[PDB]
């Protein structure tokens, strides 16, 4: 019925009231079937619970569709049946909103994303895709991915619902527990950054711990992001009393929260298991009409995996080893498809201090596109650091970028004007930095060729928007071929005293000399102390990795 741009204006204009619980409330009624299956046993207990919460107040109810997903139904025999489960449950609640907003209530499969499970990426998108397209021809007001615990199967699920409309305003939320963190890792913060650039219209917490608890969590996502916020907090923390689960906080105590709430900026409140319509009438008299909060965001240059959220505040070692150029068994291996080699790789750099890795797959034609797909997903799991997507082909740049589980840094864009406007719009949609190399056609021998680029390349990305998602590569030539390594400190020092961070593929300055080693330390040295913030580098190289933690000691950057 309304779209995005439409509720949007209502959430400028107030703090709206969301729904009680769902799965907690049809036991009362005397019916513990799976809740999905009342659309179409009982739709009459559907119609009830959705009518006790708009009595109540709320501006907005979920369908009780939670668990209505093709993957997450065939686990209770009912995957055919997803069609009616669907359009009966959109009904229902149209038919008990009257003029409030309806929003489609699609929640997590319960399966992990392989490598952990066995599904890959592509398989949850078409999963989300089918269940978002009979909530959008039903006409609901919004789409909201309500206690996600993993951020691919929730990227996924916001690709999906975006691809089947453009319109639709779109919700995401993740739950988290007592340390704040989602089951596969994801803090608030990394959530935010994360989600913030995606085509979403708001970010929220649901589920998982009470009002008490998800505040300072709420507050790590809400200074991370200017989209709307929303938030369902359980009825405090689930207890046991008689063999049974209880939600123990009555609606006084829950709802002395809301201030709290609104305070940090959320747009809309509402409760998940454990709240009833008792506590959502408290909520509306409580919440009254008030004028959302503005707030803003704090800034950070950051990529991400889901277990770890890498600022670039410090020197960041990318390691550079899972490259097959040169590399006779590697390459070989990457052409048979085989994970366990470049899993090994990876996990060894990251026992030697790389924070984020970098992954090429040589010359693409000779790679299966299906096996890239899988490495970009598995390697933030296993590995568990972040990744800069070294690929050249756009099209395997738009599947690596599809399926990359968190913020990843892209590796390269030369500044040419197609190329760059290609790859920022794909980071656009799919979210991630961009290293930026300062070259066009030829390779630039100077400092002020390598300028004039820079500056181009700033013209480019203001254009674009896309000034705050780069880090600027200077092009490092090798020495034996008159690379001119002091014109690039050059240009490091000039670039970091302009606010950007920078990066180099540091071993080319030493290949086809001997002692490669030693000239990658001096080199590393010298750019660190000109302000270079990262280096795609060999984490292996005992000696280069002393002396790096040695000059950072020296400059007062750590101990
Ligand atoms: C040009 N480099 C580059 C980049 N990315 C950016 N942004 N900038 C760059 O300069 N990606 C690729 C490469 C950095 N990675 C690496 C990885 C391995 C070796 C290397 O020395 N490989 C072989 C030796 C090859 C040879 O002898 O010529 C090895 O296994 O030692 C060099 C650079
Ligand atoms: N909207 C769902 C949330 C389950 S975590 C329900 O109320 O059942």
């Amino acid at each position: 019925m309304r779209n995005r741009r439409e509720v949007s204006k209502l959430l400028s204009e107030r703090v709206l009231l969301l729904d009680g619980a769902y799965g907690t409330e049809f036991m009362k009624y005397g019916y513990d079937d799976l809740p999905e299956e009342l659309n179409i046993k009982a739709p009459d207990v559907v119609l009830k619970v959705h009518r006790s919460y708009i009595e109540s107040g709320s501006d907005v109810i979920l369908t009780n569709t939670f668990g209505a997903t093709r993957m997450k139904l065939r686990k209770h025999g009912l995957e055919d049946k997803l069609d009616p489960i669907v359009r009966n449950a959109v009904r229902i609640a149209r038919r008990a909103a009257g003029e409030k907003l309806v929003f489609g209530d699609i929640g997590p499969t319960g399966e992990l994303p392989y490598p952990l499970g066995s599904t890959l990426f592509e398989e949850f998108y078409e999963n989300f895709r089918e269940t978002v397209e009979i909530m959008v021809e039903e006409g609901v007001d919004g789409i909201i991915f309500e206690t996600f615990s993993d951020i691919l199967e929730l990227k996924a699920a916001v690709l999906a619902a975006r691809e089947v409309s453009r319109d639709v305003f779109l919700i995401a939320h993740m739950t988290f527990d007592e340390k704040g963190r989602s089951l596969t890792g994801t803090d608030p913060a990394n959530f935010a950054i994360t989600f913030d650039e995606l085509d979403i219209d708001a970010l929220g917490i649901n589920c998982s711990l009470g009002p008490e608890e998800i505040l300072p969590i709420f507050q790590e996502l809400s200074q991370y992001t200017d989209k709307f916020l929303v938030v369902e907090p359980n009825a405090g923390k689930p207890i046991v009393e008689n063999g049974k689960t209880v939600y123990p906080l009555k609606p006084h105590d829950f709802a002395v929260h809301i201030d709290s709430y609104y305070e940090l900026g959320v747009n809309i409140f509402g409760g998940c298991c454990g709240t009833t319509p008792e506590h959502v009438k408290l909520f509306r008299k409580v919440l009254g009409n008030r004028k959302p909060l503005q707030r803003k965001k704090k800034r950070i240059f950051a990529v991400s995996s889901p277990s770890k959220l890498v600022t670039f505040d410090h020197f960041v070692v990318i390691g550079e080893r899972i490259n097959p150029a040169g590399r006779k068994k590697l390459w070989a291996e990457m052409q048979k498809g085989n994970e366990e080699i470049v899993i090994k790789e990876a996990k060894t750099q990251v026992e030697k201090g790389a924070e984020v890795l970098d992954v090429n797959f040589g010359i693409e034609s000779q790679i299966d596109v299906r096996y890239v797909e899988k490495i970009v997903q598995t390697l933030p799991y296993v590995s568990n650091v972040p990744l800069s997507l070294d690929i050249q082909n756009v099209d395997l740049t738009e599947r690596a970028l599809r399926a990359y589980p968190g913020r990843s840094l892209f590796n390269s864009a030369k500044v040419d004007e197609e190329e760059l406007e290609m790859k920022i719009n794909l980071l656009k949609k799919y979210g991630g930095t961009l290293i930026v190399l300062l070259m066009g056609k030829d390779v630039p021998k100077s400092f002020e060729e390598r300028k004039e680029y820079f500056e181009k390349a700033l013209k480019i990305l203001e254009r674009h928007d896309f000034s705050d998602r780069v880090i600027f590569d200077p092009g490092v030539l090798p020495l034996g071929a008159e690379g001119k390594p002091v014109e690039v400190l050059k240009t490091i020092e000039f670039i970091s005293s302009k606010g950007f961070n920078t990066t180099v593929g540091l071993s080319n300055l030493s290949f086809g000399l001997p002692d490669r080693s030693y000239y990658n330390t001096a080199f590393l040295v010298l750019g660190i102390s000109k302000g270079l913030s990262s280096a795609i580098m060999n984490p292996l190289d005992e000696t280069l990795m002393k002396t790096l933690n040695a000059t950072l000691v020296i400059l007062e950057k750590k101990e």
